Formats: C-alpha cells, structure tokens, sequence
C-alpha cells in the first residue's frame, strides 16, 4: 500500500513552514515555495517549523516518514543505499536503514512498521519555546538522490503527519526532497525550468 499524501490541517489548523535561506552555492538546505521541494546536503541539519492554529492535547505527536513520488515507484520502501546502511554512522537511536532521523531529540522513536515494512521516525509535539511563534524540528536525510542501490535518482516525498497518541490522524502536510551536493544551484536550476 501507499501512505495518503493529502494535505489536511485538520482541527487544530496543523501546517508546516520553512526559513528563506536562498540559493547561494554555499547554502546546505533550502525549501523552493514554488516547486514545494527542500533540497539539502547529505546529513546537513533541516530545520522544519511546525504551525498551529489551537494548541493541541498532551500526547500529540508528529511523524516524518519518506515515499516516492513517481506512481510507478511509490509501492517500494524508501531506504538507505546499500553503501550508507552500513557505514557505521549510528547517532545511537536511529536505526542505521532509516533515511530520516531528527536530530537532537533524545525522544525521537523511530518505527519499521510491521505490516507495511516502510520507515518513520516520531517525535513529542512540543509548545513553541518562550519567545518563539512555532516549533522546529531538526531532520536529517542520510542518502543522496542519487545513491545506486537506494534512491537511484528517484525523487522523494516527506510525508508529515500530527497524530494522536493512539497514532490516530490529526493532520497532514508534504514536501519533495532532493538529497544532493549542491541544493542552491539544484534549487535555481529546478526554478528556471518550471518557469521555462
Ligand atoms: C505544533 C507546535 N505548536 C505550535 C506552533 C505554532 C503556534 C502559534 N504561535 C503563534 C502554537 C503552537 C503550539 C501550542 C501548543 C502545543 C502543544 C501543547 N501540548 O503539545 C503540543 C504545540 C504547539
Ligand atoms: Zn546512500
């Protein structure tokens, strides 16, 4: 099967949000608006801000988990390459098949799901810091697009989901990804084409 890909915002008005960060050759993370792709480093810190309307219950809880995009491949389990599952890069909690891990979060779970086989990793909603407007998490992706063996040059979707804490839907929001060397020149590159 196929995880839903619908946005929905659901009761407590859930969506997500990116920095501006441009498209400067040096710039490791970068989210175009007009494509609704991030385009990031490998392992390079990718911060996604969560927004709500009303706050929701104690429990909640936000899932990330990785698709592809095309309908002939969205059936095949997104996993790392058979050179980075073994590359010993353990940060201690996540398992070392999983493309997405968040980063700095000591209660991050991270699931292989036993009847679908596919990979996701699960934070604590937590409030906006004092100060702050919205949430951030940190992700990580740990292989290229472009990995033989793994991605092999087939985009992705993030897929994030607010869940109760039965693992219910509260919400839902999407991204395309593009893991690669260079996300500012990919970015500007990937803009003039759809302009074209
Ligand atoms: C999704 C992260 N998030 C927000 C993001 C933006 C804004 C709006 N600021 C202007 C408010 C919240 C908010 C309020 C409460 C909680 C919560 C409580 N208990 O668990 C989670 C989580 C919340
Ligand atoms: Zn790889």
């Amino acid at each position: 099967s196929v995880p839903s890909q619908k946005t929905y915002q659901g009761s407590y008005g859930f969506r997500l949000g990116f920095l501006h960060s441009g498209t400067a050759k040096s710039v490791t993370c970068t989210y175009s608006p007009a494509l609704n792709k991030l385009f990031c480093q490998l392992a390079k810190t990718c911060p996604v801000q969560l927004w709500v309307d009303s706050t929701p219950p104690p429990g909640t809880r936000v899932r990330a988990m990785a698709i592809y995009k095309q309908s002939q491949h969205m059936t095949e389990v997104v996993r790392r390459c058979p050179h980075h599952e073994r590359c010993s890069d353990s940060d201690g909690l996540a398992p070392p098949q999983h493309l997405i891990r968040v980063e700095g979060n000591l209660r991050a779970e991270y699931l292989d799901d036993r009847n679908t086989f596919r990979h996701s990793v699960v934070v604590p909603c937590e409030p906006p810091e004092v100060g702050s407007d919205c949430t951030t998490i940190h992700y990580n992706y740990m292989c290229y697009s472009s990995c033989m063996g793994g991605m092999n040059r087939r985009p992705i979707l993030t897929i994030i989901t607010l869940e109760d804490s039965s693992g219910n839907l509260l919400g839902r929001d999407s991204f395309e990804v593009r893991v690669c060397a260079c996300p500012g020149r990919d970015r500007r590159t990937e803009e003039e084409n759809l302009r074209k």
